[PDB]
Formats: structure tokens, C-alpha cells, sequence
């Protein structure tokens, strides 16, 4: 049953449901500081994507989770099982993109998407700057499996824009290293290879794009790219934060921004 498999948790109450979807290397615990500001006003559904360390490795299908679509279809099943519709979906990074793709198939399930640090593609082309070069990525990925921990530890302070010794680092590493290594490497390769650009013009539900001003995984111009290429309305807000997980590392700035986008619609 899909609820157990994804550790679904339900809290709060209200006519509108907020669904919180974590990104890579974290689980639903990443939302712990946001939840108190929602519980009085909304019903809230939290879940773990398949392959988070809190999930059963026996349910991780390496074929399905080698592309983002599998996550989008799982999300639809979760929403249906829990009788959620017209939700406010808040996602970090590829969770928000998984919801965007889901919303093409099931626009009835989504009132709006609140997207923290989204990107549709990491790898550069002659016409698109995602921040990563194919030839470097190819070398790095060749030895990923044997170097997962060392590469992850070595890059995390830059990814997070936090010190090695920080509480944010300790928390991210706790969940990151809870994944089974083979699963973590599958998910990593999936993310590195994504190209969701063909879907964007067919996303029509309203999107609220929240970015850090300096994020090694998301060039600041990606937000404007999304606004220009999405098929429906959107808003872009760059925050005075650094790092790819500002909801984890800079909650004092980020939480008020996220709350504003949850609470305030841009369409009637």
C-alpha cells in the first residue's frame, strides 16, 4: 500500500491541502520548521519519495527511477489514494519538477506549484546554461560509485553554502548517507541526465519559482527561463540566500517567502 511505502503523514485541517515534497538527499523531515506555520490553516500531506533512506529498498525499481517520470506517477497515486485534489504542492528541486510533469497529466490534482530551487536541466548546451559541462560530468560519473561518500562530503559545503561543521551540514549528511549507496547513485545519475525542457510549455498550473541568489546547481537565469517557457502563469522570486537547500540552511529568510507563495495566489 502506497501510503506506508512512502511514509505518508497527515497533519492539520482545512479545506485546502498543502503537499510537501522533499528533494534529493533529504526526507519529509526537511519541512519540520515550515509545518508549524501551516497546521492551523491547511491540511498537510508529507511523504518520502521512493529511495529515500526511510523507504524500503525492496520497493526501489531501478528502471522506473532512472527517469523522473516514475516519481511523477507515484505522486499522482499518493494524491489519489489520500483523496487529495486541487492541492498546493511545495517541492524542493526535482520534486517540484516531478509535480510539474504530474500536473500535465492530472491538472485537476494541483491548484498551484511552489518550487524551491528548480531546474529543468543541469547539462549545458550551446543555447542553454545549466551550470554543468557534459565532458566533466562524464568523468565524474565514471567513478561515482566507489567515490560516492567522498565526492558527496567534498561538495556538500558548496552545494549547501554552509560550513562543514554546521548544523545544516550535519542534518543534510544524516539523511543523504541514510540512502542505500546503489540507490543513491541511481538517483544521482538520473538527476544529472534530466532534460525536462520539452514539458515546460505544457505545464499550465500556476508556478511560484523561489530561488537562491547563488546556487551552484541553479544559475540565477534559470528562473527567468522557466517563466518564459512555462505554459501558464508564474512568479519568480530570487531570495537573499545562498545554497541549493535554502529551506534547510536559511529558514529565517526562506520560510516567510515560501509561506507567502503558499498563502497568496497569482490567479483568481
Amino acid at each position: 500500500s502506497i501510503g506506508l511505502a512512502h511514509n505518508v503523514t497527515i497533519l492539520g485541517s482545512g479545506e485546502t491541502t498543502v503537499v510537501l515534497g522533499h528533494g534529493y538527499g533529504t526526507d519529509q523531515s526537511v519541512w519540520k520548521l515550515l509545518v508549524p506555520y501551516l497546521v492551523d490553516d491547511y491540511k498537510v500531506l508529507l511523504y518520502d519519495h521512493m529511495g529515500a533512506g526511510t523507504t524500503n529498498p525492496d520497493y526501489f525499481d531501478f528502471d522506473r527511477y532512472s527517469s523522473l517520470e516514475g516519481y511523477s506517477y507515484d505522486l499522482i497515486a499518493i494524491l489519489e489514494e489520500f483523496q487529495v485534489s486541487k492541492c498546493i504542492y511545495v517541492g524542493h528541486s526535482m520534486s517540484s519538477m516531478a509535480a510539474a510533469v504530474a500536473s500535465i497529466f492530472r491538472p485537476d490534482l494541483f491548484h498551484k506549484l511552489v518550487m524551491i530551487s528548480p531546474t529543468p536541466r543541469l547539462i549545458n548546451t550551446e543555447e542553454y546554461y545549466g551550470g554543468f559541462e557534459q565532458k566533466v560530468m562524464d568523468e565524474t560519473l565514471r567513478s561515482l560509485d566507489e567515490n560516492f561518500k567522498s565526492l558527496s562530503l567534498g561538495t556538500a559545503p558548496l552545494l549547501l553554502a554552509c560550513d562543514l561543521e554546521s548544523a545544516a551540514m550535519q542534518e543534510y549528511c544524516r539523511t543523504l548517507f541514510n540512502m542505500r549507496p546503489d540507490i543513491a547513485c541511481c538517483i544521482t545519475r538520473m538527476i544529472c541526465g534530466l532534460d525536462l525542457r520539452p514539458y515546460l510549455g505544457h505545464v499550465t498550473v500556476p508556478c511560484h519559482i523561489i530561488q537562491s541568489s547563488n546556487d551552484i546547481m541553479v544559475p540565477v537565469a534559470v528562473g527567468e527561463y522557466l517563466r518564459k517557457n512555462l505554459g501558464g502563469p508564474s512568479v519568480v522570486e530570487v531570495m537573499p540566500t545562498e545554497g541549493h537547500l535554502p529551506h534547510l540552511s536559511m529558514p529565517e529568510v526562506t520560510i516567510p517567502v515560501v509561506l507567502r507563495h503558499i498563502r497568496q495566489d497569482i490567479t483568481d
